[PDB]
């Protein structure tokens, strides 16, 4: 029983990587899921091989020697909410929502503390984001080695193990 489904069309996940010195590049994932069940479980479900780095020999070694989606297809982040607290919300109200997020991916769950900005923007829809900029450490999720083959295979100097992550998800109740 779901209370929200995930807009998979206007939702967006982008990371950011660094390579050599603070060469920034921002990728993404063309494919969300997700929703909020009615007992307050908050899922977002990312498609780890529809990440999009715009060349596509790129995203096919980070599908198969980082993320390893043969084993691995897709990470799966669940989120208590308070249902009452977002109906409360009016419309074009915001609130700040202090969350203990866990985060499965790669074989390894972990949890995100972190604050998320939850906006009404109609009687039916919700949009959430990360209130501030998120960082996720590849070595939290075993995820060092995959870089390590990736720099290896482009012959770079150092590739950042640190990886920025921004989202806007937009959520729709029945
Ligand atoms: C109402 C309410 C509150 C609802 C809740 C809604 C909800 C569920 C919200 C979500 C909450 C949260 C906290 C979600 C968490 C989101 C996160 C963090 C998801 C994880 C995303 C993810 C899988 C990110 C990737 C992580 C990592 C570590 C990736 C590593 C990337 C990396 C460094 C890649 C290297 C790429 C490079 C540079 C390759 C070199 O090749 P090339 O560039 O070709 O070389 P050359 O220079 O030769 O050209």
């Amino acid at each position: 029983h779901l209370a929200y489904s995930l807009d998979a069309t206007a939702s967006f996940l982008n990371f950011v990587s660094s390579k050599k010195t603070h060469v920034l590049e921002t990728h993404r994932f063309d494919v969300l899921s997700g929703g909020i069940s009615t007992a307050g479980e908050a899922q977002l479900v990312i498609d780890l091989n529809s990440v999009n780095t715009g060349i596509d020999v790129r995203n096919g070694r980070m599908r198969d020697y980082l993320f390893e989606t043969a084993t691995y297809s897709v990470a799966t982040v669940t989120v208590p909410v308070d249902l009452a607290a977002v109906a409360g919300l009016a419309v074009g109200e915001d609130m700040l929502v202090d969350v203990s997020a866990t985060l499965d991916l790669h074989g390894v769950p972990g949890v995100i503390d972190t604050q998320l900005n939850v906006q009404r923007l109609s009687a039916t829809r919700i949009m959430v984001q990360n209130q501030s900029p998120l960082l996720i450490k590849a070595a939290d999720y075993s995820l060092e080695a995959g870089i390590e083959t990736l720099r290896n295979l482009a012959s770079l100097n150092v590739i950042s193990t640190t990886v920025p992550v921004d989202f806007v998800l937009f959520y729709e109740a029945p």
